[PDB]
């Protein structure tokens, strides 16, 4: 058995070397001015660090380190096949920094649910989408390394009723103070590269019309809402990497107003890969931002 996912995008995705990593991740955050303390959940994106990570510090500049000691990371699936959730196989995730322990008594309970399958090591180490947000947790956690545990979760093409039973299931831990959950995704993918090329001309430049498209999905989020987040998207099918895990996050949310729970989202930051001008052209999106709960 193997103990230990090894940093598979270290060195293609983001810097592999710990200590200029370290210094780059600091540099980014000390951009940020805390607003949003102690999130309970961020969204955060999940590309190289060198197109996103100024972007990804809004979110991470959030986690108040004194009171987070479970980090939950809900990263979307890109190369398999997979209609449920997954967890893995491993006990430590590796980074540049330090390492990384899973929670083993939330696994065990998240396991005992029966709505989970066990990714293999080679889904693991090939997927991206959790690993991206392993540097950052660990430079936002730096000051009490040794005193909390992850819970990654790789989240499939979930149905609606998966996305609603995930977020009932996920709640019962989003209500807790000590957990914050990371929810990992990026914005529109614009263009034939994607074949997606949706442009509302009463925005002018095409740029402006995928940063109007994605804001009116992000305000949907802060709107606290999964019915109208999910006919937004099927009304305008934007390319949003980590729908999947925003569904479960919102219908967390719902259920915990349902359980008389009060909660705001507001999204930081907005960027673009690069500024789209004609139908040759394409771009990726990013958006960070965080849930408040009181
Ligand atoms: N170096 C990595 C990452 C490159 C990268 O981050 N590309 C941007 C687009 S310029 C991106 O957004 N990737 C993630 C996504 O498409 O959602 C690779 O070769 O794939």
């Amino acid at each position: 058995r193997v103990v230990c996912r090894e940093a598979s995008h270290a060195g293609s995705w983001y810097t592999a070397s710990g200590p200029q990593l370290n210094a780059q991740l600091e540099g980014w955050l000390s951009q940020v001015q805390s607003t949003k303390r102690p999130a309970r959940a961020i969204i955060a994106p999940h590309a190289g660090y060198t197109y996103c990570g100024s972007c990804a510090a809004h979110a991470y500049k959030q986690v108040d380190p004194s009171i987070t000691r479970r980090i939950f990371i809900l990263g979307p699936s890109h190369h398999v096949p997979l209609s449920r959730c997954a967890l893995s196989s491993v006990d430590i995730y590796r980074t540049p920094l330090y390492d990384l322990r899973i929670d083993q008594k939330i696994y065990g309970e998240l396991w005992k649910t029966g709505m989970f399958e066990r990714m293999s090591l080679q889904t693991d180490e090939d997927e991206h989408s959790i690993e991206m947000h392993l540097p950052y947790t660990a430079k936002a956690m730096e000051s009490h390394k040794d005193e909390f545990t992850i819970i990654p979760v790789l989240v499939g093409a979930l149905s609606e009723s998966k996305e609603q039973e995930f977020g009932k299931l996920f709640s019962k831990y989003l209500a807790d103070p000590s957990n914050l959950f990371v929810v990992s995704s990026d914005f529109c993918h614009w263009g034939q590269r994607f074949r997606y090329s949706y442009y509302d001309e009463s925005q002018g430049e095409i740029y402006r019309s995928i940063e109007h498209l994605d804001k009116m999905g992000m305000s949907i989020i802060e709107q606290l809402d999964p019915v109208s987040f999910s006919n937004y998207l099927k009304k305008y099918h934007n390319t949003i990497s980590g729908r999947h895990p925003i569904g479960v996050l919102l219908n967390a949310i719902t259920e915990l107003q349902k359980n008389g729970m009060n909660m705001s989202f507001s999204f930081l930051n907005y960027a673009q890969s690069s500024q789209c001008r004609n139908w040759q052209d394409s771009s990726v999106s990013y958006a960070a931002g965080a849930l408040t709960v009181h």
